[PDB]
């Protein structure tokens, strides 16, 4: 009945008009192909994070499991270009783009009846696994399963998450 | 290339409903009013379910087309009219929500697109596909590996449309 | 504090291997091929590469109707044209208000990678990394936010600046 | 067209935990706060300089027309700190941070035509004066005025102001 942050999507810059020919040959598991697409793409291992990097410097991050861990990514990366001569800014700013959290009602509902009961719900169970349910405000997605476990996206803080679990909880309380 | 399989509707059949009389009338239906004050009744062919509430207000759910859904509604409208519930005959039917489906043509790379568009999220070890919500119009769209498309939270065939065609520039672009 | 957006520049395609002299035919006005619309009132630089650069419209969609209604010329004259072109912001000018009149040989000092001298220029100078934008603040308190991208931006813009004037005064 | 530097930003380190209370209490013209901000504020009147000084011993001085006038400066308030007994060093490298260079182009620019033909340019004479113009090499922010005055900010070296000159004067010459 409690959230869990289980992903974070960060957004930052670590440098400006970035030589990414020259950065693809610094970092580990770097894809870069200027001819099909513009970014590069770094899968490090530790921790286990994708980041998609431009030439403007801007960096997207997936992958992480908290904000600190995709900053240690981020972080680490920076020190790779810094050490190799690349001009970088060294505390960037680590911005939150979307975060994941789970939680488990600690029953298992009827998703029947909260489809038929929960206006802006939907449920397939053929096309897809568990309910989705659209949030105002905050402005999330909701996924309850048949588990009782739930997944809220589209988050951009834990308070925010915390917000969005008692809408839930307080819409599923009738049903 | 856009198929509809299921819709939601809402419409209203009266105004003073005994769910108790309706509770008898009517075959399989579920009604508890300490718990909930509307009556549900599940058909099962075709596997459609009302909730009808004493204000009148009636949603459906399970029905494939608008159609269904009415035929559905107009059904159980003729047994509570024969009943002697004062009911409205033909009342309007009126569509709430749709699943929609589509198939991309290729299996996508959820990972580039959740990196590459932002607003997307993909987080395969809680749920298979990728979510990507949209503003206009305002949908829930649910990517899959396979290349599958489901679109929610639809209001029309129209949108539907709108959303897939701003979905496949999007990845495109 | 809100922000207001006073001009955009937007970039384009409308083609390929545009054919410039053959342009300034059909398009009334144009000394690439700078062309200028009275409605809504915006300059357009037209490279044969297919290229088309836009100054003065006060937001994306007014610079949209003025690329798409010299698209829909072009169009008829019988060159081959993109009907619906990717427009894309390369920078705006945006306006706010600190809300105070700040110090600004105060700021100058004690905030980094500002400059200030009155003498050469009026206002403070202040460049941000990220988003990476110049901001101009004035001792009336108005600021003008340029190099912008978006919206977003230029409000993250200014959250940074009013909390590092808010250290100092 | 030539650069002239009218003045030059510089930080120096001149100690390690400086006593900033007692620093007050020998500088005229101190202001000092340290409930408000934490840095000790001084302001020379000959020549109109200025120093903010912190306890980690760092100073940032504005207001010098050279590194050479802001190192004078620097060195005057040293003495009177070690003079009061206050320890610091007593011969610290002075580094720049910033620049103000001007010229002048010889030609009145069209600042509408510049405006619309060279990217990263921007202009608004109703919000303010002067076309604003950013450089990525040198990392610098230009500004031109229809007079033909050139302001050049955000300099680290009179050598990468003519660099600067040289890349601003090709670009007018292009319009």
């Amino acid at each position: 009945p409690e959230i869990k942050i289980v992903n974070v999507v960060v957004s930052t810059k670590i440098g400006d008009n970035i030589d990414l020919e020259e950065v693809a040959m610094i970092l580990e598991n770097a894809e870069y192909e200027p001819e099909q697409f513009p970014g590069l793409v770094c899968r490090l291992s530790v921790p286990k994070v994708a980041l998609l990097i431009f030439r403007s410097g801007k960096v997207n991050c997936t992958g992480a499991k908290s904000k600190e861990e995709a900053e240690i990514a981020i972080k680490k990366i920076i020190k790779e270009l810094k050490d190799a001569g690349i001009d970088v800014i060294e505390n960037p700013e680590i911005k939150i783009q979307n975060m994941v959290a789970t939680a488990d009602l600690g029953i298992e509902p009827n998703l029947d009846d909260i489809a038929l009961m929960v206006e802006g719900t939907e449920y397939e169970p053929e096309q897809f696994p568990g309910l989705v349910y659209r949030l105002d405000d905050p402005k999330v997605v909701v996924l309850i399963f048949g588990s009782g476990k739930v997944v809220i996206t589209g988050l951009k803080s834990e308070e925010d998450a915390k917000r969005a679990l008692k809408k839930i909880l307080d819409t599923i309380k009738e049903v």
